[PDB]
């Protein structure tokens, strides 16, 4: 009873970010800004001698738009679960992020190969993923280039798989810092910020970022045991995460 | 009673921004997006052929997220009175990359102009002090164009040009920061502007994320700010598109 009321409370907190993502011209413009940068970076990159030129991207909230699942969460008050996420994947309703299809198709048509390394499940989420990408017009999605999740959520193993196929990964695109390598994997937000500061020049050059205000490993990054707590535990952790002005508060008749 | 009802609803309106504010304040992702923007801007500036760069301040070069945090905690919505108190509290922070970019422009053949909707009359002093503290060079009576009678920036922009400048680059978190084309328009219209100008972004128009506030809020409905908090909740609810779960 209480736990479900709190779970619903957890979903309501994403509503403004979600509205901004679904409705703002600002979000669409950040998407294009990302892909304009990616195109420029790609055009200027050279693959190592003897290597094939590759670009690696994430799918969810990078090339593909699952914001309708987040909407379902807000409305239903239910948190994420593997079972309902698979159901969403199967409803085959993903949209294209602005700029994504053009960039991806540009790469495959202009001297490079796109790889789609994603944490949708290779075991029950491939079918739906393949159908939506075909519908949206992404070229070059096959057994070679679509690397879905097996046993690990970190992407280094899959990235190395791509390289071992004879490719030089010249560019990485994503909404999660883990989409740029394992450096940030399972780290706290403060640590992930450190990684950013130390690599500040890389972004918009080798690492291309898309905004995702609904979910991600910045959520896990809030506390080492964030997901081991119940919904009240999560609410407390979230509240603690905010920094607030004191308000600058004498008066009487 | 009405008072309690409005208070509960205003609090509800603030709870809805929590995750975006947390993302903004905590995520490495947000910081990387700021650097992506400022890296893009440096490149664009270096290439552009007197040279000026126009930028917004709040949520572009300086970080007022502590004010949004105060809103969430106190359940209070925005008001001009408390905003001015925040500006006077002189606690604004630098957005990542912002100081380096701005000082880079000013020391490398360009002039920075800061066109901002902080009020010229009562928010200039706090603005000047925070920018000196953060290390922003070149902030003066000529380069700091604060708000007078109008929220749109096309008039201040033109003032820049009439001083004999070519504005080669615009930076901002609000589409209005790129000219009046989006001013007072719906989100749908603003999104069409984006599509029609898609190739501009990261080249002449540099975007910073702001999921806390903006004219994307007003763009939800022509009478968004005419209604009470309950009506805002309804508009906000209606703005979300949702999988049916089946």
């Amino acid at each position: 009873a209480v736990e479900q009321a709190n779970q619903a409370k957890l979903q309501q907190q994403v509503a403004m970010g979600l509205i901004w993502t679904q409705q703002s011209g600002e979000y669409a413009a950040l998407a294009h800004q990302a892909f304009n940068s990616a195109k420029m970076a790609f055009d200027h990159a050279k693959a190592k001698k003897g290597k094939k030129k590759a670009v690696v991207v994430d799918l969810d909230e990078t090339m593909i738009d699952n914001s309708a699942y987040a909407g379902w969460q807000v409305q239903s008050g239910q948190g994420f679960s593997p079972k309902t996420w698979t159901k969403w994947v199967d409803a085959r309703q993903s949209a294209a992020i602005p700029g994504a299809v053009e960039f991806s198709n540009y790469v495959n048509a202009n001297g490079g190969t796109m790889f789609f390394v994603s944490n949708r499940r290779d075991d029950v989420e491939k079918a739906g993923t393949v159908d939506d990408m075909k519908r949206l017009g992404f070229t070059g999605v096959n057994d070679k280039t679509l690397l879905l999740k097996k046993d690990k959520s970190n992407k280094s193993v899959r990235f190395k798989q791509v390289e071992d196929m004879g490719y030089d990964i010249v560019l990485f695109v994503g909404d999660n810092l883990n989409d740029f390598g394992d450096a940030t994997y399972k780290k706290s937000n403060a640590e992930r910020r450190d990684f950013v500061a130390k690599n500040s020049k890389a972004f918009g050059k080798k690492f291309i970022v898309l905004p995702n205000t609904q979910y991600g490993d910045w959520e896990g990054g809030l506390d080492k045991n964030y997901f081991k707590g119940d919904s009240q535990s999560k609410l407390d952790v979230r509240a603690k995460a905010i920094h607030a002005w004191d308000g600058k508060h004498h008066h009487h008749h």
